[PDB]
């Protein structure tokens, strides 16, 4: 591997050229002034990098020697332990986040918000575009609509299902923009009329009870080509083409109903994504610039431009074609060896993606075919532990905007609430990023790993599934809406919650995941476009603002609720119960992590025990080996168990990539494969590991799996 020297930095050469010829060209940024500022803020700002990883592992080990002793489970005391090491911090006084230049898609308006791997285009090509989706496309290609007798999906078009698409799609646009006497279903056309929409039923003629939310239209108005509507700040399109294939057969020649989906989209450098070396995070650093300088392309699919449409007055206006992007960089644990200085020591992965995706986001403010239309640049920053380390990503972000040329605050930070010191203190949190903060988000996922390990010593925990009801995590939610609230985020952030991972359960969706509008939550996280159309349904039922209204000034956590350990009772499982949840978390484990290691893939649908799809990331690895990890820890299974179920599922896995060619087997040969020692090292060495991560197993492993294909 051939580096380039600039200071005391070994830089990668496909990074240094990258970054080079490809993401400085049109910044008036001077190549020598970029890799100066980098060589400095590198220097300058390890070391606190550093400080804070190791009191992350002072503080865990205190935890961990307070609990072996210990014979009961005096909350008082471990609330008063924690405060006296400095886990627990105190309360700051109320205040109110200062963060401006922020855009209306965060501020004000509450939907879904996508999350994808940003190393796959044709998948980060889709969110961007998922702005606006097709209802009738997401009810009749999911199982929204049951497939009962005659309603199935076949190869060719089933018009019984379609028939029922059309007919869900009615009952939507009467609970969501309601006439003023009749229904939608009723209707056998649109007109505007005098600056108002007036629709046709069969014996009258009615409009809308709140003609408000009338928005516009495109095509003449006396029969216009789309009705364009709005409800809750989401715009619902009605496509009106009366010779189309299913407009033919509907009473008012409707096409489609198209949904304002995801309003924003976060492309992920972290969890989802697969990247281990300077050829990895240049991939992916290449697609965020496609998507900031508007010219990513997939074939030939492309980025789709703005939305023009005619208002009701008569003018012209035009409409947000993309979501808006998130970048998640990743957070402060990692080394990337893309980087590398004269001692040869890796250099902090997080600082380095805040200086290369921060460099280009900038095209994302400029004219190339725009993301910003006030300034703004936003990144995620996962796996924080703390108020100093919201601070440290402040400090790292105010470096890297003057290397950059930036006036201060432009890079705006959404804060992920998913480690346990970080809950405890998510208000200092807040406070420690008032005036860049830009959302907060519950990342359940990686909040239950954190949840186990940091416990990892009182005891065996409750299995997965019941941890989705645990108290600790029902105060988690509230108390992260609480804090939210409390500091203004109502018309200023977004207040967010976690990612439904069943992919193919839209049914269940549609019908659960309400809960977080219900919850005050003005954003939640979807797996795929399809599901942000269908997650912003929830959103024209549940009126967030008001939701946000009736819950100012509640306090519905305690501290003591929050502190409350998942442990499980004495004797709580039979054998196939352990049993069972075992094989499930091997399997898990397995499916992910074969093609983590054998094909860099970040982000996998995985089967569990009862075949449920699940979209898995180092989120749940990091939950399923943790969990295992703890049960060895306190006897509940042994490692002959732990060795035997690997075994057991792993033939299991390599069967379910029969939809993948070129792929490596696990079994038999166990010990001759990197992915199956690696899922056996994440179990078995899982308590080692700090604060339960598993990128330093999956970094060396695959970079083991790449080097090995070196012959
Ligand atoms: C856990 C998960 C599954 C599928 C897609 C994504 Br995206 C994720 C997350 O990384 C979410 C998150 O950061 C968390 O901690 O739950
Ligand atoms: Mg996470």
């Amino acid at each position: 591997t051939d580096r380039v020297s600039v200071g005391n930095l070994r830089i990668a050469r496909v990074l240094y050229d990258f970054v080079n010829n490809e993401a400085l060209p049109g910044t008036d940024i001077d190549p020598d002034s970029f890799w100066a500022g980098v060589d400095k803020v590198v220097a300058d700002l390890t070391p606190q990098n550093q400080a804070l990883l190791n009191a992350r592992d002072e503080l865990q080990a205190q935890i961990d020697k307070w609990h072996r002793r210990r014979v009961p489970i005096d909350m008082d005391a471990y609330r008063q332990f924690l405060t006296e090491i400095g886990y627990l911090l105190p309360e700051p006084d109320d205040f109110t986040i200062t963060t401006s230049g922020v855009d209306a898609e965060i501020t004000t308006t509450a939907g879904p918000q996508l999350v994808v791997p940003v190393l796959n285009a044709r998948f980060a090509l889709n969110a961007a575009n998922a702005r606006w989706g097709s209802l009738y496309d997401a009810l009749y290609g999911t199982d929204v609509i049951p497939e009962t007798d005659g309603a199935e999906k076949g190869p060719t078009y089933n018009k019984v299902r379609g028939d029922k698409v059309i007919a869900y799609a009615r009952k939507f646009l009467d609970d969501s923009v309601p006439l003023s006497s009749g229904s939608f279903g009723d209707a056998t056309g649109f007109t505007v009329q005098d600056g108002q929409l007036v629709v046709a039923l069969p014996d009258k003629s009615t409009g809308l009870a709140n003609p408000g939310q009338f928005a516009g239209y495109t095509g003449a108005a006396e029969s216009p080509t789309s009705v364009l509507l709005i409800n809750h700040g989401l715009h619902i399109e009605i496509l009106i083409d009366p010779e189309s294939q299913v407009g033919t057969t509907d009473r008012a020649g409707v096409k489609d109903v198209i949904l304002e989906s995801a309003i924003t989209t976060i492309m992920d450098f972290e969890d989802s994504v697969a990247a281990v070396d300077a050829a990895d995070k240049v991939l992916g650093y290449r697609n965020w610039l496609g998507l900031n300088k508007g010219d990513l392309a997939a074939f030939l699919r492309v980025l789709n431009r703005d939305r023009n449409y005619t208002a009701p007055g008569g003018g012209q206006f035009t409409l947000p074609g993309r979501s808006l992007m998130f970048v998640r960089n990743v957070g402060h644990l990692m080394t990337n060896d893309a980087i590398v200085d004269t001692d040869g020591s890796e250099v902090f992965e997080g600082i380095m993606d805040a200086l290369f995706t921060g460099l280009i986001a900038i095209h994302g403010l400029k004219a190339s075919d725009i993301n910003s239309r006030t300034g703004s640049i936003y990144i995620v920053k996962p796996k924080m532990h703390g108020p100093a380390e919201v601070a440290f990503t402040c400090e790292l972000f105010s470096r890297v905007e003057d290397v950059l040329g930036l006036p201060q605050n432009t890079m705006k930070i959404g804060i992920m609430d998913e480690e346990r010191r970080t809950t405890v203190n998510l208000k200092a949190c807040i406070k420690a990023a008032a005036d860049r903060v830009v959302f907060i988000n519950t990342g359940f996922l990686d909040r239950t790993g954190d949840e186990i390990h940091t416990s990892m010593e009182a005891g065996p925990m409750v299995r997965k599934g019941t941890m989705k009801s645990q108290p600790w995590i029902l105060a988690y939610e509230d108390h992260n809406v609480d804090a939210g609230l409390a500091a203004g985020f109502s018309g200023r952030a977004q207040v967010g919650k976690g990612m439904w991972t069943m992919t193919e359960l839209m049914a269940d969706m549609v019908e659960t995941k309400i809960a977080q509008p219900r919850a005050g939550a003005s954003t939640a996280w979807v797996p795929s476009p399809t599901a942000a159309t269908l997650h912003a349904l929830h959103y024209h039922q549940v009126d967030v603002a008001a939701v946000q209204q009736g819950l100012a000034g509640k306090r519905r956590a305690t501290i003591e609720q929050l502190l409350t350990i998942p442990l499980a009772k004495e004797l709580a499982w039979a054998p196939d119960e352990i049993r069972e949840e075992v094989d499930n978390n091997c399997q898990s484990i397995l499916g992910y992590v074969v093609r983590w290691v054998d094909q860099g893939v970040g982000a996998s649908k995985v089967p569990d025990i009862h075949d449920v799809a699940l979209m898995e990331d180092r989120a749940t690895l990091r939950i399923s080996s943790q969990l295992l990890a703890n049960w060895l820890r306190h006897g509940v299974i042994t490692s002959a168990d732990v060795r035997a179920s690997l075994e057991r599922m792993a033939p299991l896995v390599d069967r379910q990539n029969a939809g993948d060619v070129a792929y490596r087997p696990m079994a038999p040969n166990f010990d001759d494969s990197i992915a199956f020692l690696a899922a056996q090292e994440l179990i078995l060495s899982g308590a080692q590991q700090p604060n339960g991560y598993t990128e330093p197993i999956l970094h060396r492993r695959r970079r083991e799996f790449k080097a090995r294909a070196a012959e």
